[PDB]
């Protein structure tokens, strides 16, 4: 199934870890069928069982796999439940679940309003708009890519210390008005080459494409954001009623 | 670029229609850009413009393309906005959009409860559970595949006429109580070969996978459902507050 090249300078255990990772990334491994045994892998490739064991144990310690006594070794399927109706920040979302939020700046641009953005935000035109594009990390694992358009006057000058923490925190502080309401539009999608590369997932893997338009308590729109969320680590939850 | 085969029994305009359809299907030509002109198509394939015009006009009449004056012909992107917070039936969703809801039965089985299903539904074990798997149609265009699990006692015996109609309407009538509340779980997915073939979309095309547990006004769960919705024809909407 996988491919081991003994002539390569990459150690065999490392090859196994990487190829199993690539297999989980590619969907090639069912999540609750057991992995091939140490024996099966070792015989298949003509390598030591201890080499196989080294790889599998490392993967367990990285949480990508888990052992069930008497049943074998299984692919981990960690998925966070994300509530759709509570208006929150990524930073709030992560801290609530005891994980450390982070960000890496993909791109920052101050841009001229378009008439389309101006219609969405109800902001001036012509005006200047922050365009803040970040990958959002949970314990240094990329979870999403978000591109947030915010009218300049609702945020003022921004620097790397804003980008590396919570934009919503800054928005409330800077405007002295809390964040109160949003509208979101959800669409399933396949990760583009670039999205996959930044997210560490396979090209074309399932992502949820989300557009959010977010409002201050005085009813001013301060954000129009377009984001892609990793399908493989998220479950989006909401409720419904007749009203 | 398309592949026109003039030795084929299939008429050229029909090829153009089908290959354009396939191209839209496979997301191969941008929805914001205008198609190549009548002339460009004709000159590329060494065919008559009138053949091209026949194919494009047909596709306009089918609503797959549209003509913007002076700018060109464009790929239509019919989106239907689906509100996530309002508990409704497919039948209700369509009617309120002035469209005709239909269903095609994929499979019906009356099945034994499992400890897993009984936990979800709070139903009896062992008991019988309806398992109703249908294609849901909007004016004869497939929109979703749904597999609904419903405890026998909350629905009684069902036949093909129930399947072709609204299950939710039956449920409220049978139980003399309104359908009141639900929890849904959402995740994006790629359409399986089977899901794609039934939905008329490309293998691997984006779909929304949705699990619904649905409750009657008295707190009784009556449905556990697993569905896939075509990503291309839906926009799911909800609101948020603090
Ligand atoms: N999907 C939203 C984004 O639309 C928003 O821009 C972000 C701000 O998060 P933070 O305040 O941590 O910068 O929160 C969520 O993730
Ligand atoms: N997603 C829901 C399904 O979970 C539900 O089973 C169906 C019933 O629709 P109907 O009453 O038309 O049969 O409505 C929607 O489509």
């Amino acid at each position: 199934h996988m491919n081991i090249n003994k002539q390569s300078p990459i150690p065999i255990y490392y090859q196994i870890m990487e190829q199993l990772k690539t297999q989980i990334k590619n969907g090639e491994l069912q999540p609750d069928m057991p992995l091939p045994s140490e024996r099966e892998y070792a015989e298949q490739f003509g390598i030591s069982r201890m080499t196989v064991r080294q790889a599998l144990s490392n993967l367990v310690n990285e949480g990508l796999l888990y052992r069930l006594k008497g049943r074998g070794t299984f692919v981990s399927k960690p998925k966070m439940e994300q509530a759709l109706q509570g208006l929150t920040s990524f930073t709030e979302d992560m801290k609530s679940r005891g994980m450390t939020p982070g960000s890496r700046l993909i791109d920052y641009q101050l841009i001229d309003s378009t008439e389309e953005l101006a219609a969405i935000l109800g902001c001036g035109h012509p005006s200047s708009i922050h365009k803040i594009t970040r990958v959002r990390l949970a314990n240094d694992i990329p979870m999403a890519i978000e591109s947030s358009h915010i009218p300049f006057e609702l945020a003022g000058e921004l620097n790397e210390s804003h980008f590396q923490s919570s934009i919503y925190d800054h928005i409330e502080r800077y405007n002295s008005i809390p964040i109160s309401r949003a509208k979101q539009e959800l669409e399933p999608s396949a990760a583009t080459t670039e999205e996959a590369n930044i997210l560490g997932i396979q090209k074309g893997a399932p992502v949820l494409l989300i557009k959010r338009t977010t409002y201050l308590q005085n009813g001013t729109a301060f954000e129009h954001a377009k984001s892609v969320y990793r399908g493989d680590r998220y479950t989006f939850v909401h409720y419904m009623d007749r009203l």
